[PDB]
């Protein structure tokens, strides 16, 4: 027992990393292509087009490790740079290519120099920005699943905008969110609470034997949301509810009862109290997390 | 900018993973032995000296993924139970063996079935518990630190106890705290807030600009203490003060002024307000923890 912000094992995408000097920041290396941010060529209003066809190949140097990978072709795809190289990676997993959903989750690899330095867990938000910890050179950095051995890679990360939160692409190089890849200002919204997720994290709790903030009640979907989105949680949805089914059958507890307990700890707060040691709800779980955590990891 | 809850990347310790049958759980494969948990072979009062000559080497089943490794001798040292293989694992990284102090982190990699699962960040708790996620199956998972190319192994993961926490030994095989590997009662005792993690943690809060529990007060580190210890924090020693001085440089506050603006937050509370995203003082970051992750990660 005990509930973890857990990532996923790291191993099989450390093996993909790269560095790639044209600007240094870190690569994405899969059979013969090397992914990175567009960026790496450039810049308050850069025109990448000209740019890439004005280098050659020997205008991109690619480290893996201390072996130098020869480009022979560079192409644009949206906002992601594909490097074709001489060499197919012996490490490539097996793969995907995701677009997430905000509220989704991910494990972040962070990179420098094309060497992982750090794994943490993560969220697409609202807002369409995560809250990571990157510094300058991190660019390049993958977010990832893992789903049986397949990585799905979901995100490379590109900027910081102000208050500290991070925007990037999903590996077609399409940015999450309305931001571009230039240094005009930028400001990613307010943003909001993943109301299923915290559903998520309760039923986490429960199944840890952490069960003081049940109680008798129950409500509806209506009154329920009418409580919720007065403190900046998104509305519950039918989807919602049904996606909670088996956290549902599997601790006895209805969706719309541990709705009502959710409603009485945002009115009344926590009283100082916690659960599973935070004194914030959490919303950085989905219903998958919580299974793969109180079960599913046995089956590795 | 940004700080998270960062472990290790995994990958240099997941070729190290194998599971060992005798009971099923996970071992360490490094050069020509596998380190596990000697209660493989067991339930109330075991005397694992005579299990263990008692066996021959056929009777211990080790696989590396689908591979058998032949087992061709077994020893017991302490709490863990050695098995010398007739081969030397090929990805054994640079590594050491080393006993943390309680205040100390580590990275966890969570295994089931000798394969990797998980990886999270975990502190030795003033306790000699950490607070994991562990269930059936995980014994023989390991905590280690990455320093330069060097895995240091701390932990291997032996039980769980009542309140859902968890105990384990060095590799060694030397139990952190006072438990014993049999199945009678024992429980952990009242835990400790680790004080200098908590100031480190403080100081990581305003490298990464959140400044507004920063008063204009100084205080003793008797006065300091005589607050923090009814808040059942660990009294801060003058060589916990002394390790607080890199951060101290960076950011010009003094310890004692980070004492004086925690003192505060101790007796007023935090108002609803947050600190890097958290409603509770975190004590799972050391002093190093917080300078890895805002500069040293750049050096990768
Ligand atoms: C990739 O290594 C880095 C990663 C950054 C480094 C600091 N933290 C990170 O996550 N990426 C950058 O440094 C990029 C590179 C530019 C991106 C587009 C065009 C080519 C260069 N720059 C930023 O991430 C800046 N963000 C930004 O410019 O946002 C728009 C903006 C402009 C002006 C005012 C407000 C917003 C960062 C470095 O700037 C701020 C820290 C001021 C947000
Ligand atoms: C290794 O795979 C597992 C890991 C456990 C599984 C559940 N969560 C974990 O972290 N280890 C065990 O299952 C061990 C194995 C025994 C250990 C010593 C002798 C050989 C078998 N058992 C436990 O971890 C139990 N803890 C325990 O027995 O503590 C002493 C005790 C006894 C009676 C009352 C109170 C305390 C667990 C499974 O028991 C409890 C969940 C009741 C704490």
């Amino acid at each position: 027992s005990g509930f973890r912000k857990m990532a996923f094992p790291s191993g099989k995408v450390e093996g993909c990393m790269v560095q790639v000097t044209c600007t240094t920041l870190n690569g994405l290396w899969l059979d013969d292509v090397v992914y990175c941010p567009r960026h790496v060529i450039c810049m308050l209003n850069p025109n990448y087009e000209d740019l890439l066809i004005r280098k050659s190949n020997h205008n991109f140097l690619v480290q893996a490790g201390n072996v130098q990978l020869r480009v022979i072709g560079h192409s644009m795809q949206n906002c992601v740079l594909k490097l074709k190289v001489d060499t197919a990676n012996p490490k490539t997993p097996k793969y995907k290519f995701v677009r997430i959903q905000p509220g989704q989750t991910f494990s972040v690899l962070a990179c420098y120099n094309g060497s992982p330095s750090g794994v943490y867990q993560c969220a697409m938000r609202p807002n369409f920005t995560i809250k990571g910890s990157f510094l300058n050179g991190s660019c390049g950095s993958v977010g990832f699943n893992i789903d049986y051995d397949c990585v799905s890679f979901c995100y490379m990360h590109h900027m910081e905008l102000p208050t500290g939160v991070h925007a990037g692409t999903d590996l077609e190089g399409n940015f999450y969110g309305p931001f571009v890849d230039r240094q005009t200002a930028q400001a990613a919204g307010t943003d909001t609470t993943i109301t299923v997720n915290v559903l998520a994290w309760l039923y986490a709790a429960v199944i840890n034997g952490d069960r003081w903030f049940l109680n008798r009640f129950t409500t509806t979907l209506n009154d329920f949301n009418l409580v919720a989105m007065k403190y900046n949680y998104e509305p519950l949805t039918q989807d919602h509810v049904d996606i909670l089914g088996p956290l549902s059958a599997q601790t006895g507890i209805a969706v719309l009862d541990m709705c009502a307990s959710l409603k009485e700890l945002l009115q009344n707060g926590m009283n100082g109290r916690t659960i599973l040691g935070s004194a914030l709800l959490e919303d950085e779980f989905t219903p998958f997390d919580v299974v793969r955590q109180c079960s599913g990891v046995t089956f590795q």
